[PDB]
């Protein structure tokens, strides 16, 4: 017996986002299972089970939803938690494909690739079940940023670096290139740059009806993000942000 | 009373990339212009008009073919605005219409079509729109079933050349090398380097290799060089992980 496992991303939020390709694994899926709503809000769980159900026609497909594990904050903890998570996709494979033969899926954001848990969690499983593990690639945040703001993620011919808020701050530019995209950053960490030369395309909940985007000299336009961030953030609980930033000295 | 031009990301090779956003944009377009094919047979520009054929459904949108004018750079892209700007005219003459360029992958990755449309702002009542699209680093990502970046970590994207001129990008682990036309990660120390190699991702001639790049070096020179023998092109993409 073998499970084939496909991890299929589904875009940044705008639900014409999913490719015919994801389309496909979940039709042939006979369990896609699903988190619930849980703290965490950017998780958008019901926009993921929107996504699913717009795309969905195998009348078999079981759509099983389940409770994420929380991190203990009180604290290894994230190694824990990761752990816990691969138990509970291992119990509920177990429980709703018994014999160990089928197509399981899980719905991730953007592309499987990036800055996501989700692979390196399945990772786990790969000593506990008989497993095959696929991944059905989607659109980024980096590239709806992009499309967005209707840009070139690179100069021409020129590397690009892609980083996080946190290595940003520890490690200042990057060397090596003349444009950044950073993720994960909860802290508009551009702020603590040099704005020397430095132009910002900036965009919170890109390609959701809540977007918002923001361009221009980081050193003019960096109160104005600081602004249209934490209105987002103080009328929807919740903000994603991402941006590019092009040096020219 | 204006042009509105979509760029509409493709994919990188399967008929499935494509996104609902596309389709929606395939659509709602009067005009789709799609080049002829070339020279240079990794345009692949059967299957670009392919893939359109198995999404657009609008029997009213004219997908009209081009010749695409040949290379210096600065005159070749001048050249091609001119061909856009003159199939526009003949095909909207009244300059009020939806037009979409069909772009491989994802506009905003290593394509010179965003750029060249800009050369029209000044020439058209323009406005520019993108769609994504699914890009190689993704597509090639996905096929290995492997992550882009280490935990938390910077990913550089770069070029053959780029990799070349200057050896191992600084402030990294992880690189990916786009538009290398000839296994660039052979001009590096290969100790301590993982490669994760793929040509015609996505497509049925689709071959993967991994390894330490040491000892997958050869495999993956004459895999390239099979594939570029037997169909007279060839297009390759990889990752390369560094552990020292
Ligand atoms: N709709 C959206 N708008 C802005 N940024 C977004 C976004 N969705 C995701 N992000 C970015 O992605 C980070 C989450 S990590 C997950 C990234 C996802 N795998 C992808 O392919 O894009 C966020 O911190 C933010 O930087
Ligand atoms: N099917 C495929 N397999 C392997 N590499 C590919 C590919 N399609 C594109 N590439 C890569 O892309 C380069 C062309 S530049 C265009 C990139 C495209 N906009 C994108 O988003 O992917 C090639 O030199 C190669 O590095």
């Amino acid at each position: 017996h073998m499970i084939e496992l496909s991890l299929i991303g589904i875009g940044t939020g705008n639900p014409r986002h999913i490719t015919g390709q994801a389309v496909d694994a979940m039709n042939a899926a006979d369990l896609i299972l699903i988190p619930l709503k849980g703290a965490d809000k950017s998780d958008l769980a019901g926009l993921r089970r929107q996504i699913c159900a717009a795309h969905l026609t195998n009348p078999a497909t079981k759509v099983i939803d389940f409770a994420l594990p929380v991190r203990d904050a009180s604290n290894k903890g994230v190694d824990d938690w990761h752990d816990a998570i691969a138990e509970t996709w291992l119990s509920e494979i177990t429980a709703h494909v018994p014999g160990l033969e089928g197509r399981v899926a899980l719905l991730v954001w953007g592309d499987p690739s990036l800055y996501d848990s989700t692979l390196r969690i399945a990772e786990r499983l790969k000593s506990r079940l008989p497993l095959t593990t696929k991944v059905i690639p989607g659109i980024t945040a980096i590239q709806a940023l992009c499309a967005a703001h209707a840009i070139p993620l690179n100069d021409i011919g020129a590397p690009v670096v892609i980083t996080t808020g946190r290595q940003l701050r520890d490690h200042g530019w990057p060397a090596g290139t003349e444009t950044v995209v950073a993720m994960l950053d909860g802290e508009c960490s551009f702020q603590s740059l040099p704005p020397d030369g430095l132009t910002i395309f900036w965009g919170a909940c890109v390609a959701m009806p809540e977007e918002v985007l923001i361009r221009g000299p980081v050193a003019e336009v960096t109160d104005e993000i600081l602004q249209a961030r934490a209105d987002l953030r103080a009328r929807h609980g919740w903000v994603m942000d991402i941006y590019l930033l092009r040096r020219n000295v």
